């Protein structure tokens, strides 16, 4: 049922996804996908699925990815829309004021570094603070896991780190969508499909997600994407991510200090 | 620029030998335009490849998973809508009550072919459009020749081209917002609903097009068996000139706010 109390994602890695007798099934050997019980269904390459399948993944409220090399973004399907027009005007109304805006981006900046942002500052220049402080953790992390770092971007290192971060993004991304907003409608990030889910994700990313990519890179995979994604089930696990990402979407819209539908 | 929408069916939807293309039911490989068109409504018994899904995806084309014929979406790719310009352009347009009252009057006119009377709330408008639709009925009956008592195996041929025609309205309208890139729930005169901005439009379509088609379909009628006549009525959105029409109407209908579009 919830969002809270389901798997975090599955990886369905390459044949045909159908329904038969009312079961969701990935067919090379058949296997049973507890598709109402997942938050993301994650699709790689040579994975075909039928209209009955993602249709019953939007019914169930599962979000379904799909996903190329390193896990980048190729689509993602799920229920149309919002159904909450009230929910919809509310991120809206705060993405279209210029100090709404800035109000919902300290609030992401003192969640991420755990510190409120030097006052009177405009969004822009958070943008460079952040920025800056972004880099200097990355460089900081290829030192201490001891990893050959010329920035972040195909190095070993970054495609771990696009592994790992696609993978928080799946998740993210349903749970703003369970919530009733939509990815598109970023307050750091603007622009893109996933704007949104960008901003939420960043918040988080560098408590266990980013860490871990390097501790994997370290050991100089071959082909990393697999182990990956297998540390960030274990770690969405133990975290409790799923739980952690539903009350911080409110917590950052509400500091706009508009009422809350 | 795009405003096409096809529907495609029963078939595998793939990437061979480089080009886009359906296998049918019956084994013939067909070209689909896919990065000239704005939305592929998927129907029953369709199965699409990770390649196929790929490339709509890099060529900005959306897919739409729905009923037959469109009678209803079911599932809709990037969900939410992939570009915020339009989302905010929308809800901008929602939020001003200036501009609101603007988008309704302009629904108006694209309904009765005349401005609405000059100093009106949404909701007297909207008790206007109720106070006509008798009188619309009754001069598309006129101008296809079509004997007509009244709206209304329910009874005459003419009322139940209009009930087969009006099945499909909803999807079909929901899929083109989606298409045109824009949220389903924002409306203008109806509010609070998960469809709202789709009753709105499909309130528009009805009497532009499902009422005019099915007296046409009753018009040219030779005595053709009802269960014909029905499922030729049901499927009156799989004409490609009706569906071209419906992205731009959308667009049309936003613009009378008098802001840029993105």
């Amino acid at each position: 049922i919830p969002l809270k109390d389901r798997v975090s994602m599955i990886f369905l890695q390459y044949g045909q996804i159908d329904v038969i007798d009312g079961a969701f099934v990935l067919i090379d050997i058949r296997t049973h996908i507890p598709v109402g019980s997942v938050a993301c269904i994650m699709l790689e390459p040579g994975t075909r699925v039928s209209h009955a399948a993602v249709r019953l993944a939007a019914q169930v409220g599962t979000l379904l990815v799909w996903v190329g090399e390193a896990g980048v973004r190729v689509y993602a399907s799920g229920q149309p829309g919002g159904a909450r027009s009230d929910k919809l005007l509310y991120q809206a109304k705060l993405a279209l004021d210029e100090d709404l805006r800035l109000k919902v981006v300290r609030k992401m900046f003192e969640l991420r570094f755990g510190e409120p942002a030097p006052a009177r500052r405009s969004v822009e220049q958070l943008r460079g603070i952040e920025g800056s402080r972004v880099r200097a953790t990355y460089a900081l992390l290829a030192k201490q896991y001891g990893v050959t770092w010329n920035g972040r971007r195909g190095d070993t290192i970054n495609q771990c780190i696009s592994a790992a971060t696609s993978c928080l993004y799946g998740v993210t991304e349903a749970a703003i969508l369970a919530a009733g907003y939509a990815p598109a409608i970023g307050f750091v990030h603007t622009g893109k499909p996933l704007s949104f889910v960008y901003d939420i994700a960043d918040i988080i990313k560098f408590d266990t997600v980013v860490p871990k990519a390097f501790e994997i890179a370290r050991r100089n995979p071959g082909e990393p994407d697999r182990e990956v994604r297998l540390a960030c089930r274990d770690i969405f696990r133990s975290s409790k991510t799923l739980a952690k990402l539903i009350p911080l979407i409110e917590d950052v819209l509400a500091a706009g200090e508009i009422q809350p539908p």
